[PDB]
Order: C-alpha cells, then sequence, then structure tokens
C-alpha cells in the first residue's frame, strides 16, 4: 500500500515515510521476482525497450526540463 502524501516533491514527511515505502514495495516485489524468470524465456526485453522509449518521448520531455530546472537552479547557489 502506497502513502498518500500531501506534497508531491520529497518533503520532510515524504522522506521519513520512505522507510515504510520499502515494506509496501516488497509486498508486490515478490511477483516481480517470479516475473524475472517469466521475462527470461520471452524476448519482450527488446519490445518493452522501444515501447517505454516511445511513451517517454512526450512524458520524459516534461520531467526533463523540470528535473534540470531545479538542478540548474542549484548551479547558481553551489557555483
Amino acid at each position: 500500500t502506497q502513502q498518500p502524501q500531501q506534497d508531491e516533491m520529497p518533503s520532510p514527511t515524504f522522506l521519513t515515510q520512505v522507510k515504510e515505502s520499502l515494506s509496501s514495495y516488497w509486498e508486490s516485489a515478490k511477483t516481480a521476482a517470479q516475473n524475472l524468470y517469466e521475462k527470461t524465456y520471452l524476448p519482450a526485453v527488446d519490445e518493452k525497450l522501444r515501447d517505454l522509449y516511445s511513451k517517454s518521448t512526450a512524458a520524459m520531455s516534461t520531467y526533463t526540463g523540470i528535473f534540470t530546472d531545479q538542478v540548474l537552479s542549484v548551479l547558481k547557489g553551489e557555483e
């Protein structure tokens, strides 16, 4: 089960929560473990690659400028 935090960004409360996020992660993590074996036989590795690439073209185009936004911002403060 995920935690419905108010602040979207890694706020003080969100950071502290991180610990609990690991427990809820393992819950469904097991399915992934067996799935590892699943995707072994199937050659979806190459498909999902380009698959996520196409979607990320528009999606990542926002988080790219956004992510680098605060990064560049730290350039002035640090340097």
